[PDB]
C-alpha cells in the first residue's frame, strides 16, 4: 500500500476491503449540516507530563512516539468517556500548498494535517483498543501556511535524520502542548485510522482553529522519502486520502 497511481487509496480494498466500510475516515465536515449539540464538553488536554522516545520514517509519514506506560499524556472530556493515552503523532503533507490535509472544511484542503493519537486505558493496550469502537481518540489539527510554528521547530531540525524508510532517532523532552491552537473549539464524529488496517475504531476530534507553519518549515517535511536508504529516490509528499462518504453518520460541533 502507498499513496502512488499502482498502490493507492483508490487500490487499498483489495487487500483491506474495511476500506468500503460504513465508518471510514477522513471525511468533509460541511460546517452548515453539522449539529452544534450543547451537550458536548470541554476537551481536557493533560500534556504536562509527556515523554516522547523518538521519531521515526515508517516509509508513509514520520512519527513521534510516547511512552504510554502510564497515564503521563492523557485527553478526557468531549465526546469521550474515560482516559486516553497519548501514544503518537503523525503528520501529512502535500506537494503544493494547496493539499495535503486529510479532514476538509466546505472542502477547503489546508497544507498539512496533525494527528495526535489515543488509546483507551479501559483496553489495557493500543493493540486490544483498535479492536474496539470506542478504542481510540484522535486530536486532528490543521496546518495552514503563514508564520512559523516556534513549538514546532524541533521536528524540522531532526527529519535530515530520518530521511529514509525506517530510520528512527532518539528524540526526548519535546513537549507537544507546543503544537495545539489557541481555541478547543470542535467537531467530532466516529470514523476509522486513515492508513491501513483503516480500522473503525476512532472517535475523531477535528479542531476548528488551525495552527501556522512557515513556508520553510513545511518545505523541510517535502524532503522526507518514501523508499529505503539505497533506493531510487521517492518525496514523501501527498501522503493523505481522500474524504470518504459520510453515509448517515452525523458531525455535531461544540461550538
Ligand atoms: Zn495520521
Amino acid at each position: 500500500w502507498g499513496y502512488g497511481k499502482h498502490n493507492g487509496p483508490e487500490h487499498w480494498h483489495k487487500d483491506f476491503p474495511i476500506a468500503k466500510g460504513e465508518r471510514q475516515s477522513p471525511v468533509d465536515i460541511d460546517t452548515h449540516t453539522a449539529k452544534y449539540d450543547p451537550s458536548l464538553k470541554p476537551l481536557s488536554v493533560s500534556y504536562d507530563q509527556a515523554t516522547s522516545l523518538r521519531i521515526l520514517n515508517n516509509g508513509h509519514a514520520f512519527n513521534v512516539e510516547f511512552d504510554d506506560s502510564q497515564d503521563k499524556a492523557v485527553l478526557k472530556g468531549g465526546p469521550l468517556d474515560g482516559t486516553y493515552r497519548l501514544i503518537q503523532f503523525c503528520f501529512h503533507w502535500g506537494s503544493l500548498d494547496g493539499q495535503g490535509s486529510e479532514h476538509t472544511v466546505d472542502k477547503k484542503k489546508y497544507a498539512a494535517e496533525l494527528h495526535l493519537v489515543h488509546w483507551n486505558t479501559k483496553y489495557g493496550d493500543f493493540g486490544k483498543a483498535v479492536q474496539q469502537p470506542d478504542g481510540l481518540a484522535v486530536l486532528g489539527i490543521f496546518l495552514k501556511v503563514g508564520s512559523a510554528k516556534p513549538g514546532l521547530q524541533k521536528v524540522v531540525d531532526v527529519l535530515d535524520s530520518i530521511k529514509t524508510k525506517g530510520k528512527s532517532a532518539d528524540f526526548t523532552n519535546f513537549d507537544p502542548r507546543g503544537l495545539l491552537p489557541e481555541s478547543l473549539d470542535y467537531w467530532t464524529y466516529p470514523g476509522s485510522l486513515t492508513t491501513p488496517p483503516l480500522l473503525e475504531c476512532v472517535t475523531w476530534i477535528v479542531l476548528k482553529e488551525p495552527i501556522s507553519v512557515s513556508s520553510e518549515q513545511v518545505l523541510k517535511f517535502r524532503k522526507l522519502n518514501f523508499n529505503g536508504e539505497g533506493e531510487p529516490e521517492e518525496l514523501m509528499v501527498d501522503n493523505w486520502r481522500p474524504a470518504q462518504p459520510l453515509k448517515n453518520r452525523q458531525i455535531k460541533a461544540s461550538f
